[PDB]
């Protein structure tokens, strides 16, 4: 599904991603208009190394889901990848809380920080009641 904006902030917010480690819903909806236009079914094939980024916060085969085509990689959020392709989120939020508990934190996205970082991104939540 594409979500609606504010539709999907609201349902981020009743997920625990409103300041989940730090970061605040406007960034989460930074984060998800870049990676996937709101799209829970996007997915790019990144032929460099033969991974797969899957669903609305584009999450990446190599680390953090298993696609099984992905060559030398790991599954840290222990899920099917597919599981990142439904149009409910939960599963997806429960992966981004798990990528943002590394080191990294909303960084792990390299297009937030092209996209999201130093600016301001607080035109994404405005009213939608969050
Ligand atoms: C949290 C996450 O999925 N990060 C991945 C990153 O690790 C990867 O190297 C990059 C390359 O396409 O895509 C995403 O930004």
């Amino acid at each position: 599904k594409v979500f609606e904006r504010c539709e999907l902030a609201r349902t981020l917010k009743r997920l625990g991603m409103d300041g989940y480690r730090g970061i605040s819903l406007a960034n989460w909806m930074c984060l998800a208009k870049w990676e996937s236009g709101y799209n829970t079914r996007a997915t790019n094939y990144n032929a460099g190394d033969r991974s797969t980024d899957y669903g609305i916060f584009q999450i990446n085969s190599r680390y953090w889901c298993n696609d099984g085509k992905t060559p030398g990689a790991v599954n840290a959020c222990h899920l099917s990848c597919s599981a990142l392709l439904q149009d409910n989120i939960a599963d997806a939020v429960a992966c981004a809380k798990r990528v943002v508990r590394d080191p990294q934190g909303i960084r792990a996205w390299v297009a937030w920080r092209n996209r999201c970082q130093n600016r301001d991104v607080r035109q994404y939540v405005q009213g939608c009641g969050v």
